[PDB]
């Protein structure tokens, strides 16, 4: 009778996780020291994706444990929900990045944080150089197997991850499909947004603890499990969210 | 801990991962008999989330190594980049998840996956009671740790797991923010969505790995990397995606 992938498949995804976890800790520091300079300094940390990648932009934004000083840019264009692939045309277009940096009023006291597995599009590295030709920091989460295999589609030639102040690696693998199903030729499981996911939450919780550490109380919102959440939410919600 | 957070971190989550992957096993596998036979008979399988849940949707629809079969029903009014706040006000909402399934002609060939934290909210028991009703399978993601700690506010008195087929526990504690910033009162490093997105790929791939066993096989969208990605993308998509 029928045999299982599960075990394969936590065995595959936990490797993945492995490595992420033991080569990501100096990035994910020192992104953090970019994030709590930029809040103590009066900024505000800026979080974008193109396609699936929005997703670690919402990861972090708005809720329980979120650090209100966070703002996602979500262009609902760029997303998968208005209609299919609309989001694989769009991401090709010279001048969106820059329209949405403006919407947003980023300025250079800002960090912004870009997600793209192959980082090769338009959208996501002119999102980083129009950023650099503000000011503001950079940080990039990224496929770095998929990215360096890949050439760029955007006309400077470069990729996200050579914009980037500091570069997050999300481990996947070129394809992000890299699970095979057995006996065949399928492929499957996707590992970006579950490690991309892991890794957000990470940078934040790790700007936070730098936070603390230098006595500044950071406005982050409470779940509603805590006492006196809701009324603390409404509080800073007023104080602090930028959309 | 003394100045970073990140290996305490990694503790408190692989803690979290390790629990869900010792225990969701039979109820992957049984997840994945109800999928992979309703697209063998015909049908399809969708998948929703109020808030942040949304993003588990989004996960597995439309994208590399993803069964085309499925359809995210994604409402704008419930995701997060509207307004803050609304996907919270519109979750108590009754009439909101009976309009959602007529809307997508949900029917009994199908099976659905609902998402939700907690499980106590209107929307999301709604659509369980409402696809049961229809026919369809249910598929629950919920932490059982939170949904049994809270009452529900269903007039129904009772929670999502409790109308479905089969439940996925994503293993969060209560109120998703669980992770403490050593030596404050701030907690943060939400779970739900990293864990989430594992299990709903672990799904697809153990569904997958069911059908290809049963000499099924599968229209899964192929990565950029592979050769005739793009025309057998084109074929499927054409083929099989609703929205
Ligand atoms: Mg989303």
């Amino acid at each position: 009778g029928m045999t299982s992938s599960f075990t394969d498949y936590c065995k595959f995804f936990n490797r993945i996780l492995s490595e992420v976890q033991e080569t990501q800790e100096q990035a994910i520091i020192k992104g953090a020291h970019l994030v709590s300079e930029a809040v103590m300094n009066g900024g505000r940390f800026y979080v974008f994706g193109s396609g699936h990648s929005h997703m670690i932009a919402e990861e972090i934004y708005n809720r329980a444990g979120g650090l209100a000083l966070v703002t996602a840019i979500l262009p609902p264009e760029l997303m998968l929900h208005e209609r299919p692939n609309k989001s694989t045309y769009l991401e090709r277009i010279e001048g969106l990045s820059k329209s949405y940096l403006k919407l947003h009023q980023v300025t250079n006291k800002d960090v912004i944080m870009i997600i793209s597995n192959s980082g090769r599009n338009t959208v996501p590295v002119e999102m980083a150089i129009e950023s650099r030709n503000i000011g503001a920091k950079v940080i990039a989460m990224t496929s770095m197997k998929h990215s360096q295999k890949v050439t760029s589609r955007h006309k400077s030639g470069k990729k996200l991850y050579e914009y980037a102040d500091v570069v997050l690696d999300n481990g996947a693998p070129v394809g992000d499909a890299g699970f095979q199903i057995a006996n065949s030729e399928i492929y499957s499981g996707a590992t970006s947004d579950s490690i991309g996911c892991f890794l957000a939450q990470a940078l934040i919780v790790e700007t936070l603890h730098l936070l603390v550490q230098q006595g500044f109380e950071p406005p982050v919102f409470k779940s509603s499990n805590v006492d006196g959440a809701d009324l603390y939410n409404d509080k800073i919600f007023n104080e602090y969210v930028k959309w």
